[PDB]
């Protein structure tokens, strides 16, 4: 299978697999059971932005959401991402529904990522920064029902001709470019992610969430990730 | 077939199609027989400095190549790039040898371009920089005889253990995403690159030169495109 | 006596100095009376974007002022900036008002300078960036009527708590710390500027305009430069 | 007295005033007294590097120093700036000497601090690059005994004629903007600081150190601040 290390924005309480009772924020390591999570103010029909952030002289991955005019959620999880990804990988975003729907539109998504030698002390880095997405982005490489151009957004989920989402979705968008995210010849090694999202639901209880990831660089939605699994893991273990 | 824009660091003289009479820097829209030329001073053995730069609004390409305590040498060129290159293009460095040959070696390469819509004036933007190339360099699509690892550097044509250049040969190093270099509905759109260079020949007459270019993102190295043509185009036309 | 280079938002048509008879963006070199100007559709009451820039490559210094879906205006004029300027300037905004006047409402301001040595290639940088000003913005040199805080934004001329404004008025805010705008040892110099404004009036003729520019350090709003004079120059010549 | 927060590069154990019996990095919050250190092995006569960050989400302050092809030195301690320095800044480094002496050379100076509106998610932000230091640095405030120009280095504390360091030496370099290191109403706060050094000296044993500050805008060098005070405190308590 894939090796994922993500930011989950978890919208619908899965308490039978770790989930605590309420819409979190958590740190997932190689598993969609969180390894940390903190509890999250999802707002229906709003626009919030997720910011994360890693580097290597602390080794502790953190993440902070919010909402324009109100107290964000944090968490915070120290990892070696040295003893857990590979050295190259592929950066994405990933969301997903199942018996309960909303629609996972990114509205704008920045990534910078930096490597410092340790033998010359020179830096490697990539930035890529989208405010507006394109009907055909190709730096992007679109997974299962992911879909980009309508309203210049990104919509990570199917959504129906009327704009109401679909249940049973289940789609990634995954950077182009692969990502030299550690080496252990670096001093410094460093990434920041940030991105904008709408999350809209009719009923009462949408589900199921969205998430910054890195994996494998020939990573792929694991089939039949729809739901809790959020298009990242094969099972729940 | 292929789309190429390209600044030739150009080495040898090939006055029977259209070269002047020295060394030279040159602006190449889709022909090898520049649109114009400035006279270089190339220092064999010296690492040298090209930038190159481009912004719609005054819809001109210009470069500027030098080396430390030396005058510089500085070409431009009037043109649209939104009516000779595709939307989506691939960009990179080029660099051949033929019956005389030279080191083509590239120390270090960046690269920022961005695009801003005419309808939000938000900006989308893509930046990288290599400051050391390693053995297996993922982000890198490379062709030809190009390598990297070597001193942590790109060699882009043959050079033997011991750093000796071979004739006949041919090789290209292209970032592996795609870039969106225009867009009709773009207030503004530019780019710039930047690249340092080490040339170093035993014989005479060092041939024959490296280039960085923008083409079609499934481009290739032309058949037979070794000395004179640089590896990027098919014929002399 | 103070050097100004500025690009000038000039929303009042004052023929009786060289202005042509319409609102038009121009460039000023060391003088009110623009060296080259380009028609300006104003749109009252929307909000606009600025764009300025300039490389000592072509040694030319060209702006784009465009409101969302709409054409934009350009102008461009070759100059030698180290023929011009001193080798350390402040960079600023500047505004004002006369018989007739207009809201001269700054939302947000960037700026970046980069200087390369010619000796070691290497380069020194500054970049600012504001997309919202404070109450007390103390990286900020406020002049004449200039303030911020209101709504977040920097109000370069007097306005009414309410969003009126005011006559025989002028201001600018520069940047604290000194730029070193040019160096005759690098080998390449350039500069960027944005800047989104809101230009309202209540009254069929606004004036009197905005304008970015590059001053002296020590720089001051010339005794009674309201109106045409844009706080830039002490008169008309 | 002022308010100080530093990162020290302490290369002269005071065992009487708290230092580990070997050279060190620390931080420092308003005392010199180092709330944590870390074993430094400082290398006479090489250039090395130190990089410091800190951001809010973790409000953690870290720095890491070391020479290449060797283990780097790290240190890490939790510290809420927002209850600890004013709101407006400026940054700086400082160094000394007392009757032991070294050089205090710094060859280049970087720093980048962001601030993310908490109502618009809006950011501002500052950046600084310095590869080469002129003869007069009008972006910087030299106090004590700090000079810039020969070989474009800045030179923290005296150095004779002959290219020896002096001992009892004090001096300081600050950058002229102020720079707003937090703010109450802001959803993501941080700053980076890196800088290359040369630490020469005759002596078995070097002194004092260097440290990247940040302190009050109108901070100034207390008077008799040499030797184990490096520039930054009235007293050792
Ligand atoms: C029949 O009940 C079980 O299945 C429904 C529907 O599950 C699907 O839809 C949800 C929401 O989109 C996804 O997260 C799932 O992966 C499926 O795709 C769940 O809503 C039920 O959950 C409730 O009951 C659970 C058992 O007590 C509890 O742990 C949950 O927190 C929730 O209260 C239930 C899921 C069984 O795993
Ligand atoms: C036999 O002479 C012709 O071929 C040689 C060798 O050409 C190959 O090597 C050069 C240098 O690496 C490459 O640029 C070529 O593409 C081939 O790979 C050339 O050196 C000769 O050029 C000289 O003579 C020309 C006159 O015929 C003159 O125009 C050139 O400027 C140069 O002085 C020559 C090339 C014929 O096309
Ligand atoms: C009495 O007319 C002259 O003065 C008025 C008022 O000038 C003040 O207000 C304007 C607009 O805010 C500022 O630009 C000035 O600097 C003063 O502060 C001007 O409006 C008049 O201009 C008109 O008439 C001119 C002469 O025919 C003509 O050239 C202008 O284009 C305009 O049509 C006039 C200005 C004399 O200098
Ligand atoms: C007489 O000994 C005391 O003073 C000398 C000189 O101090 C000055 O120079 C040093 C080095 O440049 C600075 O750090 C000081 O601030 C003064 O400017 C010190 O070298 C002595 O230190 C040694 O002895 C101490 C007492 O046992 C010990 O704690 C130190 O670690 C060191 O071994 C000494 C300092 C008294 O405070
Ligand atoms: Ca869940
Ligand atoms: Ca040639
Ligand atoms: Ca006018
Ligand atoms: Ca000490
Ligand atoms: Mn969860
Ligand atoms: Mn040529
Ligand atoms: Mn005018
Ligand atoms: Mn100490």
């Amino acid at each position: 299978a894939d090796t994922i290390v993500a930011v989950e924005l978890d919208t619908y309480p899965n308490t039978d697999i770790g989930d605590p009772s309420y819409p979190h924020i958590g740190i997932d390591i190689k598993s969609v059971r969180s390894k940390k999570t903190a509890k999250w103010n999802m707002q229906n029909g709003k626009v919030g932005t997720a910011h994360i952030i890693y580097n290597s002289v602390d080794k502790r991955l953190s993440a902070v959401v919010s909402y324009p005019n109100a107290d964000s959620a944090t968490v915070s999880y120290d990892v070696d991402l040295d003893n857990v990804l590979p050295e190259w990988v592929r950066v994405g975003l990933s969301a997903s529904t199942g018996l309960y729907k909303e629609t996972n539109t990114i509205l704008s998504w920045s990534f910078t990522s930096k490597l410092k030698s340790n033998s010359t002390h020179e830096t490697n880095a990539l930035h890529f920064m989208f405010n507006q997405f394109s009907k055909d982005q190709k730096d992007l490489i679109l997974q299962g029902d992911a879909t980009t151009g309508t309203d210049g957004n990104l919509e990570l989920t199917r959504v129906s001709s009327n704009g109401s989402p679909q249940g049973s979705s289940v789609g990634r968008a995954l950077f182009y470019a692969p990502v030299h995210i550690w080496e252990s010849s670096a001093v410094v090694a460093s990434f920041e992610a940030t991105f904008t999202f709408l999350i809209k639901s009719p009923d009462s209880h949408p589900a199921d969430g969205i998430a910054f990831f890195i994996s494998n660089i020939d990573s792929s939605i694991p089939s039949g990730s729809t739901g809790r699994l959020l298009g990242l893991f094969p099972d729940a273990n």
